[PDB]
């Protein structure tokens, strides 16, 4: 069931609401999860890296990146998976960190 | 047992010696029916240490990776499918995944 809530809470993320391409990615990738090839995690990790929308800021500051982690340990399962998750684009594509703090947010929110 | 052996025989597993010796702490509790190979390899792989990585690698060379993994034969899945953690979790290199997945299949 909880496998299908993540799902559900996914979905309902706004930034994955505003992506038609991590709806297209979730298709794709999900069969995967249900036939026991990837976990949650490894979803979301794949369905975000297909987003395409979303505020950049590059070089960002280290202690409000340090600050986040260390609020990121304290997050309830599916919220510190998104967390994580979107922070790999933080880092890798310069999603702004504002931006990811609303999405982690969000995502606490609906768990 | 030959999942066992042919584990032993990875590149992967030989070029990693805490890979190694993980199996050597690890088997026991195989043998005594405490865990299972699925276990065996996420206990040995997560000792790894060697490995090429890239960070965020492209959904579409991901998801060829997995329709291939899906349709493997058992010791191949099960190898590619624990190696694949390293993959999202570590950044191992697809590419290196694939290699890993292609001497898995031949020895089986």
């Amino acid at each position: 069931d909880k496998n299908d809530l993540y799902i559900n809470w996914l979905k309902s993320l706004s930034f994955f609401q505003t992506n038609s391409s991590c709806a297209e990615a979730l298709v794709k990738v999900i069969p995967h999860y249900h036939n026991k090839l990837i976990d949650f995690s490894q979803v979301l990790q794949l369905v975000f890296s297909a987003s395409e929308k979303f505020p950049i800021q590059e070089n960002q500051p280290l202690p409000e990146q340090l600050m986040f982690l260390s609020n990121l340990e304290k997050q309830t399962p599916f919220a510190k998976a998104v967390g994580s998750s979107i922070y790999k684009l933080v880092t890798g594509k310069n999603l702004s960190l504002d931006f990811a703090s609303q999405i982690l947010k969000e995502a606490s929110i609906l768990e």
